[PDB]
């Protein structure tokens, strides 16, 4: 028996890989990714083959996680409950992607992951598995396993020889989340320090700094005249915007699994796209169009939030923001001060903006319409006698 | 005849003012309606009266506006395209409102407003009147007469004797709005020195500041733990949240008659209240409800922005916001700092926020055929798919 | 230790009646609820004292079901999947409500339900009963015993002395669900016969049949201009719709739980509001209200059709329906002929049936195609 | 000046065509295209020279409305305010869209229609020329011209040589309206042997038909087994459905411009096909994508009814109901009696239909997970 698990090098995944060595005597073959977290994944894959993997592979996928996920999802104007811009979300889908194709060549019958079972990571690791590859076998070691707690955790390590040492955090090339310890209380403010992507407004840069992005197709293609590849593109903005402290958001999110949780979230490039994008649609958008996409939006936001990547309903809204989406050329102007980022010009080869219709219509035709629009309402209240 | 117009002293509804004499020959009755914009309602009354108005009157409407128009469309999370808070909008209704009942009061045949002929204004002030009062007569002077240009209104105004003088304005308790001028390229960004309002990020505090507010039912009713009403308890977060320049809005919006436009929008207050109600919803609000309010929000808003303010579809959507936003009780903290606004807490009387099912009711291997059952469809997709 | 159990006096409930007793040492309090299915609750009372019930009730809920379900649910003109009426869906709230309060009157902390562990009602039966009481436990044989199979399960029934008699049913005032069997062919008609509370439209009436429906603020108030209480006017358009055929609906289902089932309904009197109702709308009902309404029905009626019926979502939008429902005032004229409902008429008291001219279009005209014309021209 | 008129031969248009050549003092090019109203185009034509024109055109177009408007328009499951299948919807963006082509060519600088002042159908026509060419003059005699009356419209027709003749109807492929007349009172069911199209249920056959229609990609190809071309199928469909009374709809429905209006449908053939579409989509649609479908649909039905076919969100809609349709194929079988269309039976290649992935343990974990809000909801409320 071959079990594929995502490995990471922390604690917990080390521990869970003895941890299948022993309950499933079967070879565990580690796969490590680097999508951004700011670490050295052969420096996990080699701790992966100290830890008894019998093969360990370290990918590097910035571009395929912000070209195939991150992209796609942004073209939707998809945000989660109000703030949230699914940093955690759209990465798990490519992992998963990753493990089934890894057990394919291999040879392996099952892929595992660290998701516990109270949060959202699971189901999204799994809904994607199943997905793509329906006779897979999936384990998840936090649903099946004994340790009662910590203390029970660092034993079992020092047992097998596992190196060891707030609240916990995911990372990637979009964002950075904490949430539990100190988080757990809503009405307790994220501790100072916390962060780690921006920089603390308080300590931001005293004169603003202008930024331009270029958008080509509903995909940002340059930063200040400068074209970069996707995850390049990603970076820059992240360096950019980290600098003056943008993106922070603190939500008590709906998990899919039941319960409320809290949750904090810095998204420094992922926040300048967002409203770069907006405002390159304000030119390029018609009015009718826009306003059925941001109805659609918050539906597609959640499909993604729940573990839904690979779910037909996605692709098809998918199909309708790709349509929309390929209009969106131009170039927004923004400008980042102290953990805010301001729009202040946009731009764009095909704009529906003039000035002069503001400067084919005129006065009469405005009553006509006023006049069609309001019979409806002056039967209602003759009728309303 | 009788003609009341919504006359604000200004230049503009001056000449209007003068206009409806000379070209109706109506007695003209003046209306000045105090909803904050910062005027002494009172002075423009005098001025209408000085203008040729044979009556004026002038009202506090303050709290009416807050209270009967601001309030409801907030419990339904109302955003126009994104960041639009709707300031103009919501306080049309009001006005034309009042211009019918004061119609009806002084047996006057129409009404009358200043709203060009390019603008929105117009058919929000119409569709009030003709939803309210069918058989009313409106007379739009902006569609109406010949003048052409602000040299010829000018003249025209220098003629009549009406006292004479970069972008257009128009503020209220809930904003201000910037419009037209500098402002037309969509380019070009807004001048210093613009903003009213709210003070200028560079220049606000330099350390951070906390308010609180408290939500009873959908609705605002206290900052800090002072209870305020309506109208003061906006008036009170725009200064709050204006020392610290927050609420600043850029955007280029969809006219429901001409086509697009650049706004700039400065909503201190609102904005603040915009984030602590969600802050609130977040530990009140079931899952599934919020989702949907979400969902029905921009329709809501475009509602509210086209000037279909008392018409039945909104009125519907109003029993379902309403409806849940009664649960919205509790209390926001906010951190005010340099023209942003974070939330860093949120508590609720009736908070649905459980620790225990996060922390390390709830078993693990119940998630497992959660997971199963909802993969199902999609493994029997792929195995067709073979 | 007691456990309250849904009893139908079949053969499975009963066998479940036997195992609970044996299965927990539990005193097991049946309870039947008649609905409309056609038959006499009271010898399922019996039975059940006679099966080893330590307590058997038996209530008429008629009234309750069609005045606090199914009306609530026609108000918001929900459809499941183009055609499904919702007839098993909206009963099931009701029955987990009762097991639930009888339960709390009772002392006993937990119910049972006969649904088994492949379908959609035990999802219906458990939601509504978590709802409405987080504490309750609840029990599911079909999921928790070992019976390899029918043969199986009928010698245990005869072995315990319970009477042992092409498809599975399910009926009430509303409607009469019908699958498997057969049924579980997509490509194989409905078997000559199998339909039992409508007429075939093949040996329906050689004339036309005239029906006033009558609507005071949502709800049917009377027919043919007699006023008649909620099961009493539903029980009365059955008799109406069944005699022609009307309200037979043949589909192939997603279930909340499974994958796709087929099943067969006939619902002749909802078949008949539910014309009558969007008859009467079209005089009363603003424009706009009606297609936002129409907008959000499918939502509802997928909330109906999980069971979500006494959640926040379902009650949320409830408040919008009623709220236009409020303005459903007037009365519908139908024509019923061999299995179809023909709407001939309609009349309200506040009916906007029949202020500008031709200038006014054209200006209405201009405005609404700048857009149009704008882009265009950018399109150069 | 040259104008390019939407002429069919009748007494309005023509007396329109003599209107436009002495009021604007340009000459006329007339424009007649069959898109199924049963009416010999080629003597519309002909008339039209007679009465006039400089140049009358004549086409067929009944299989461009069934491939280009028709059939992208049912893909979308639209269905306006609960019954209408909007026959007369879909057909003017098509014919606009032919004005404007034709005066492109001829180097006409405008084009006219002999809509009412007051309707509907005035905006169809307009919205879609415009936004096909934005320069394009529209002439709307209705709403221009000063007759004031029936009689004086007969007076003027009759000095200028053009021939004179209980409710209005209106005819193509896919239906044909009643309206008007006695059908102004919604409480009046309408008059005996009204309809056209379909026979009285009354007199249908006494034995029922079986139908099957293939559907291979979203779209309908072929009926008992037999390919048929988009308009060929439609025309058989509305034979068979017909001989049984088939697609009868009765309705007061909500005007774009204007308020109610009470209008009496059969469109047999459209009416087979929804029921067909949607019997085929039941096995091969996933759950979550028809739901999600469904509630566009009747956003998609306002957008085709108020005359927005060639405007920017249909086309945006269409991309999302065509990525949908695709997975359609499949065959339905469809029974027909007195009136009725019943589905009796639906198969598909790839049907997601198993009679037959989680155990009985399964179920139970996801009963508490989609449970645990609503029992935390309980608890709180206490």
């Amino acid at each position: 028996m071959k079990i594929v698990l995502a490995y990471s090098g922390g604690l917990d995944t080390s521990i869970i890989l003895k941890w299948l060595k022993e309950t499933y005597r079967a070879e565990v073959i580690a796969f490590t990714a680097d999508i951004g977290q700011g670490e050295e994944v052969e420096e996990a894959r080699e701790k992966a083959l100290r830890t008894g993997a019998s093969k360990a592979i370290a990918l590097d996928l910035k571009e395929e996680f912000v070209r195939d996920f991150v992209f796609p999802m942004m073209r939707a104007g998809a945000v989660y409950e109000g703030y949230y811009l699914l940093g955690t979300s759209i990465a798990r889908p490519l992992i998963a992607k990753h493990l089934v194709r890894i057990a394919e060549e291999e040879g392996a019958e099952a892929i595992a992951h660290g998701a516990t079972g109270k949060g959202n990571d699971q189901v999204r690791f799994e809904l994607t598995a199943y997905a793509l590859k329906p006779d897979i076998k999936v384990i998840a070691p936090w649903r099946e396993w004994s340790f009662q707690g910590r203390k029970e955790m660092i034993a079992y390590a020092e047992a097998h020889g596992i190196p060891v040492p707030p609240y916990s955090m995911d990372a990637n090339l979009l964002h950075i989340s904490y949430e539990g310890g100190v988080l757990e209380d809503p009405w307790a403010e994220p501790p100072k320090g916390m962060f780690r992507m921006t920089q603390d407004p308080e300590e931001a840069p005293d004169a603003p700094e202008y930024v331009e992005v270029e958008f080509f197709e509903g995909d940002p293609v340059a930063v200040n005249g400068e074209r970069l590849s996707p995850a390049a593109l990603l970076q820059r903005l992240n360096e950019i915007g980290g600098r003056h402290g943008v993106g922070r958001v603190d939500i008590v999110e709906n998990r899919f699994v039941g319960m409320k949780s809290r949750g904090v979230y810095e998204t420094p490039g992922g926040t300048i796209l967002y409203h770069a994008r907006r405002a390159v649609e304000s030119l390029t958008l018609d009015r009718e169009v826009l306003h059925q996409r941001d109805m659609l939006s918050p539906k597609y936001a959640e499909l993604v939030y729940y573990g839904f990547w690979y779910a037909p309903e996605r692709e098809a809204l998918q199909a309708y923001f790709d349509h929309v989406a390929r209009s969106v050329t131009g170039v927004a102007r923004l400008k980042l001060y102290k953990g805010n980022v301001y729009v202040v010009g946009r731009k764009a080869p095909k704009s529906l903006y003039r000035q002069d219709l503001v400067s084919g219509y005129d006065q009469k035709d405005a009553e006509g319409f006023i006049k069609i629009q309001a019979l409806r309402l002056r039967v209602r209240a003759l009728v309303e006698r």
